């Protein structure tokens, strides 16, 4: 995967077609000067832009996209449909025909809506997944065929989150789904390899959260951790390792001091805390882990 | 003061009678064999006992105490009414003659009572004072006068509290009081010199506390801070000190790296921080500052 925020907002790969299958090809930002966003906009490369044609997603739009026209008469811009660009624990777009409904356990509705207050709404009904629609639509349920009515491309789950517009939301008859886990506050893991994310996930994490999650996988001699994602914003924000038997704290990250890509812990046993502040708030953190035997 | 704890168990003065009027003289920690508390049962100096006959509080009891007699055949310890042993924020024992209550706010009962607990109540309902009476009575209020029917000795107030039986509850028509800022999670301070304590002190600070205060002296050149009490358990538990203009933390403290007796901030402006994590508890810390032009 290529992407580990909701709206690709981390894609960096090498998509500049509007589609692998019958697509448009993307214009370089480095001549995009009618547009709003190009490099001169932009230099020291904020959001990705560069001297290239490839999808980004600079102006917390719901999902990478391109200039497909130099002068904005008409259509202009698209978005991209990368298939690698799909966070973990987002389980696609699918269509939702009315009756019955993908997920079948229960829904509401709200003026707010956002990715997490669906899928925290759903986690504190005990279902394990989480469904938004229409932009305001929330349904929950553990029903394992959320797919009854087919995949549909993920584009057309792009209607903005009412709550929030740089998320997406679903669709007329569409509807996105996620794992119940994204964004929990704490969890165990015994998968061999997986994606742990901050808390309230992919909502921006919340002042004054203590979380831990335990990775425990019997038989591992080590867990290899990298950070495809890590937006924290102060010093005083925290993401800590800790050696599960001892409690000793292996390593501490915050706003001031970044992880590696990546590096190995020789323990089967791990927990991960994350720790926020009372004064700013940032996008967080996406951890894949993928233990060794 | 020399006591920055509910029942003093941080106390290492020298009284060695159980009143500095009238009381008795205790006996030696390195002679009371027949007891159960002496310096063959805490070698390594736990409680503070050693080869003196000062008053401690090695037992989790509500204050400080010390033997009387050698042989337990009646009354052979006594609790000590130290004056400099009362917490910063415990404004001291109090009778309450019944009509109207020295507190006129309000008040509960519980099985339950600490002296949080009951803190926690008032300030919740934003009144300044909490008093607890008989073990199991909180009472509140705003009323300047909670003294109307006099001091006690502060041992009258020494009921067990309902709900933790190392903390101090009033007793019969006796009302232990606090200032409700003590144990807040978070507040502002302003004065030249105070004290500001763990969440939920003196009760243990609970899991998944995130908390500040600020510090703030309009003039101030620098601010001394001391620790008289640091009781943090875990690594991963943290306490710390912010610059208040750019928000850089300036010291962190956690269970395994302890604050020096004291130290010097040049700001007149400081965040104190404090995050639990969600693995033991302990008793937590009290810190002093003192503001200097
Ligand atoms: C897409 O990008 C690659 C460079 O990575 C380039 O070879 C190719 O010409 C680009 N395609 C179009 C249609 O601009
Ligand atoms: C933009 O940069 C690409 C890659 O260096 C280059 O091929 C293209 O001609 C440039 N166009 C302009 C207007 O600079
Ligand atoms: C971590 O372990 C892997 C095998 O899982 C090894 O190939 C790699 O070199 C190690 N990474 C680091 C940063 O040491
Ligand atoms: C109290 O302690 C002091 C030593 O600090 C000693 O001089 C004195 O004799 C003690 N008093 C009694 C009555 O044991
Ligand atoms: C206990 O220690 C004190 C101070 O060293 C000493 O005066 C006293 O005689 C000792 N008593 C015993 C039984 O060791
Ligand atoms: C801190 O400041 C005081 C004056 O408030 C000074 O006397 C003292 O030496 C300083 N303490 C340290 C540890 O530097
Ligand atoms: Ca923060
Ligand atoms: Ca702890």
């Amino acid at each position: 995967p290529e992407c580990f925020t909701a709206n690709g907002a981390d894609y960096r790969g090498t998509q500049n077609w509007t589609a692998l299958q019958g697509g448009k090809p993307c214009l370089f930002w480095n001549e995009t000067f009618q547009h709003p966003y190009n490099t001169l906009k932009y230099p020291n490369g904020e959001g990705g832009l560069g001297e290239h044609n490839y999808c980004r997603n600079p102006d917390g739009d719901v999902s990478p996209w391109c200039y497909v026209a130099e002068h904005e008469d008409g259509v202009y811009w698209k978005y991209c449909e990368i298939p690698a660009c799909q966070m973990p624990g987002n389980l696609g777009c699918y269509k939702d025909h009315g009756n019955p409904p993908p997920l079948t356990g229960t829904s509401k509705t709200s003026n707010k809506l956002t990715i997490q207050t669906c899928i925290s709404f759903c986690r504190s009904q005990r279902f394990k997944f989480a469904g938004m629609e229409s932009g305001y639509a929330c349904f929950c349920g553990n029903n394992p065929d959320y797919w009854k009515y087919g995949e549909a491309a993920s584009t057309e789950c792009n209607s903005v989150c009412f709550g929030d517009h740089t998320q997406p939301c679903g669709g007329d008859g569409r509807i996105i789904l996620f794992d119940t886990l994204v964004g929990a506050c704490g969890g165990n893991y015994s998968a061999m390899s997986s994606v742990v994310y901050s808390p309230d996930f992919p909502d921006t994490y919340a002042t004054g959260r203590v979380c831990y999650w335990t990775i425990r996988v019997p038989g591992a001699s080590h867990i290899h951790f990298s950070f495809p994602l890590f937006d924290i914003r102060d010093s005083a924000d925290m993401v800590e390792l800790l050696d599960g038997y001892t409690h000793r704290v292996l390593a501490r990250f915050h706003g001031r001091s970044r992880p590696p890509l990546s590096f190995n812990v020789s323990l089967d046993f791990v927990i991960l805390y994350f720790f926020s502040d009372r004064i700013n708030q940032a996008q967080g953190f996406a951890v894949l882990y993928q233990a060794v035997k």
